[PDB]
């Protein structure tokens, strides 16, 4: 059951950090048009790379959002980033999204390699729901999350554009 | 046994990222003296602020290290920041390190008071001993730390400044 540890480490070290203040940076970057909720991608077999446009042709970088600083831990100053990014269809600019994955699905993946960490292969996608059905539970009963986040769960036996873009229609 | 996640989250998404450039990025602070390790505070108490020169007088920020950033699913430069602090001693600049707390160990702390978390206040320093055991096990056989990086466990029944100048005062 490590991801019911790294799913709430997920909640209080960030999405309970950054989503109270995430509404305000939105609407600095539209003025001075981006979506209003974070859409947090979470493949549930843990396949996470890091550079997000070159996972999909129709999802596209744009641009960073206002950084988030605050004095965590000792660390002054520690920044808070977010990438804005489009979601094309038919060539076509079809949404605009702060998009970006679970990155607590990647230390998953390569715990499941450290032969030290005790962790088998074969429980990844085991826990991997399991990170997603905690990280549900939580932000269903988080005040900090008042339709500003949108849980993206997916298993790919594929279009991710069109994935995000389901979920970005509903609002 | 929460902890033994967090422990390897701590090292795969962090330690094994900033450990190899940080002899470059002291070195960069140093040319245009902080001395070459990470020292991690590691309160057993898991008693974690976030202003360090607000935990003792005689730790005080001095600056900040160059920035290291990168693609970190899906997230364009995210930034990797770290502080540089003086230590002081009968009013004496004895020592400049680079040093903050272990972060997990507050959010192991911010668990144990939520209910939803199943985590009861009393296994709070059981925890806070697992994670400094499994970092102490990672870290022991990991190649990225190359006499990089020293983990400083205590238990305040006291001068954090103190224990922070005997672990600088072995090198
Ligand atoms: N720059 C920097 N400074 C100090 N410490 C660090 C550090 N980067 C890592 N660490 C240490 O390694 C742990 C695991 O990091 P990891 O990455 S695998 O997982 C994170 C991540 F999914 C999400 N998250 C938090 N901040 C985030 C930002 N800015 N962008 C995206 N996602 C974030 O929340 C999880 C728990 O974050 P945490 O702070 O409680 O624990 C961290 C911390 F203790």
């Amino acid at each position: 059951n490590v991801a019911h540890g790294l799913a709430w480490s997920y909640y209080i070290g960030y999405l309970r950090l950054i989503l109270p203040e995430l509404q305000a940076r939105i609407r600095t970057y539209n003025q001075h048009a981006v979506s209003q909720r974070l859409y947090i991608l979470l493949p549930l077999d843990c396949g996470v790379p890091d550079n997000l446009s070159m996972a999909d042709p129709n999802i596209r970088f744009l641009d960073k959002l206002p950084q988030q600083t605050g004095d965590r831990a000792g660390i002054k100053d520690r920044v808070y980033s977010n990438s804005i990014y489009e979601l094309l269809e038919n060539g076509q600019r079809a949404g605009t999204c702060v998009l970006e994955y679970a990155t607590p699905l990647q230390t998953l993946f390569a715990m499941s390699q450290y032969s030290q960490a005790g962790f088998s292969r074969e429980d990844r996608l085991e826990q991997a729901k399991l990170f997603c059905r905690t990280l549900e539970d939580i932000l269903a009963d988080a005040p900090e999350s008042q339709n500003n986040c949108r849980l993206i769960a997916y298993q790919e036996p594929f279009s991710l554009s069109q994935e995000v873009l389901r979920h970005l229609r509903q609002e």
